[PDB]
């Protein structure tokens, strides 16, 4: 791993190859299967022993097909208002309890009633495995197999799904708190494969319409019925191969535009969010800088926790990386030795490049009065030279975003024993014909927020500046509301 796998990525033939032998590599073996099977089978054990008659379904990783090495074991356990969630959380205690005393093995019992879905966190130690057992959760059973038949769809699905998982681990993009669940963004690949000229995949509002004879179920009042087999459905006419398919994606999703749309799988389409049509709709629905519906729950933005700092990553690292895929590094393999098509996507991104995709978060203004500001403050308040969503280069001679303290320190001193922009610009100036640094300053119309990425940085001192411009910029910006 990290060897092995850069090693057999690049000895391997095309790009489709490197994908290919990455789903071969991560995905789990059948020893693996083995042992969560058995342990499956022991908790499954103890549960009947507690309820008679109870089924322990896996879900998630286990059974979506896009199982890589060491990933968590989802466990789903079958058997007024605030009184429910009381009872449910007592009943989610309870099995809390069967984990902890009774089951031989497991340790790491932590009862979360605080989730969307409540959920019971286990170790188990002998098998050195973890994971969460649920209470209620019937949608992830079947959105799960409605994965693994959209694996089976195309032979395609697996690696695009497993290569752009592998990327967003890779640039940051994917996980807990405002980043996107590996689920969430599986469903933007599913989706973008919806989306393309020829369909790579049908609609999920096609698999309902074939559906079959008994193939019929509702879950908390949600249509999840899908044809059981891949055999009933006809082939993709799709003839785009899987480099084509990943470049594709990265332009995508690169030039959508987020925040006014929700992505719909079921009519695998985009559905206006502006104004308020969805979220009348199923009155279920969090709308923000990201908004991607479940396939089966239509109340359900997937992407609801994503922040708009993580969404403009997302799309500045996917225009990066179409760049990328438009080199010849990309498309063509290498002699002897160098790294080529997957590994630079897969490889650890540069804290220059980190710092850059991500952007910066400034005070709400229009978009004309907030970049006259930014161009005003970097040009008067900073000794920027600058030129002409918007976007400006600016040049630095000086080391502007470090020494303010003690200047102002010195002038504050000066003042004693004897209004932002200028103030600020004089403290700059205070401070002192090829450029120190130079860089890019960006302005995207929704929403609106600056992106700084590099341009010449001689002495590597680029991520100071930025760090220094997250702080400073934007309480620039506040100072400059006031004005009016
Ligand atoms: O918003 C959500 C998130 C998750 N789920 C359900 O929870 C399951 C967990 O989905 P995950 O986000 O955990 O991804 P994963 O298990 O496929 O991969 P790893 O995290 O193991 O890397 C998914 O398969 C889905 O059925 C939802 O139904 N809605
Ligand atoms: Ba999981
Ligand atoms: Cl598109």
């Amino acid at each position: 791993d990290s060897h092995q796998l850069a090693k057999a990525l690049a000895e391997a033939a095309d790009v489709g190859a490197q994908m290919i032998k990455l789903v071969g590599l991560r995905e789990l073996s059948e020893a693996e299967r083995q042992l969560r099977s058995l342990v499956v089978a022991l908790m499954q054990e103890v549960f009947t022993e507690f309820f008679p008659g109870c089924v322990v379904h896996p879900f998630g990783s286990s059974i979506n097909s896009f199982d890589v090495h060491g990933c968590d074991l989802d466990l789903f356990l079958d058997l007024t208002p605030k009184e429910e969630k009381a009872e449910g959380a007592a009943m989610l205690e309870l099995v809390g309890s069967i984990l902890r005393g009774c089951v031989p093995g497991v340790y790491r019992v932590q009862t979360v009633p605080s989730a969307r879905r409540p959920v019971v966190k286990f170790a188990h130690r002998p098998s050195g495995l973890h994971g969460d057992v649920s209470l209620s959760n019937r949608l992830a059973l079947h959105n799960s197999r409605f994965l693994s038949l959209c694996s089976e769809l195309d032979g395609r699905v697996r690696p695009l799904v497993y290569t752009l998982r592998a990327w967003a681990q890779g640039r940051g993009l994917s996980g807990s708190g405002p980043l996107l669940s590996n689920y969430a963004l599986t469903l933007l690949v599913i989706y973008f494969l919806q989306t393309r000229d020829p369909p790579v995949l049908p609609t999920v509002s096609q698999l309902t319409q074939k559906a079959g004879e008994g193939e019929q179920v509702e879950v908390d009042g949600w249509d999840c019925s899908f044809p059981r087999d891949a055999s009933r459905l006809e082939p993709s006419i799709n003839v785009e191969p899987l480099s084509s398919l990943l470049a594709q994606f990265f332009s995508a999703v690169s030039s959508w535009d987020l925040r006014g749309s929700l992505l719909s799988l079921r009519e695998g389409q985009a559905l206006p969010v502006a104004g308020g049509l969805p979220s009348n709709l199923w009155e279920g629905l969090r709308l923000g800088p990201l908004n991607l519906q479940d396939p089966f729950d239509l109340s359900h933005n997937v992407a609801a926790n994503v922040t708009s700092r993580v969404a403009g990553r997302l799309q500045n690292c996917c225009r990066a990386a179409a760049n990328y895929c438009r080199s010849l590094q990309y498309q063509r393999r290498s002699s002897r030795g160098r790294d080529w098509g997957l590994l630079p996507l897969l490889q650890p991104s540069s804290p220059s490049s980190l710092l850059s995709a991500t952007p910066i978060p400034l005070p709400l203004a229009p978009f004309t009065q907030l970049t006259a500001a930014l161009v005003q403050v970097f040009r008067e308040a900073l000794g920027c030279h600058i030129e002409q969503s918007a976007s400006w280069r600016c040049a630095l001679w000086h080391r502007v975003w470090q020494g303010r303290r003690r200047a102002r320190r010195r002038l504050q001193q000066q003042t004693k024993e004897g209004g932002w922009l200028a103030t600020e610009a004089q403290v700059t100036q205070e401070l002192k014909t090829e450029p120190l640094l130079s860089f890019v300053a960006s302005v995207s119309p929704a929403d609106r927020m600056l992106t700084v990425t590099p341009l010449q940085d001689p002495q590597g001192l680029f991520p100071d500046l930025h760090h220094f411009l997250q702080v400073f910029l934007p309480q620039a910006i506040r100072h400059l509301k006031l004005e009016h």
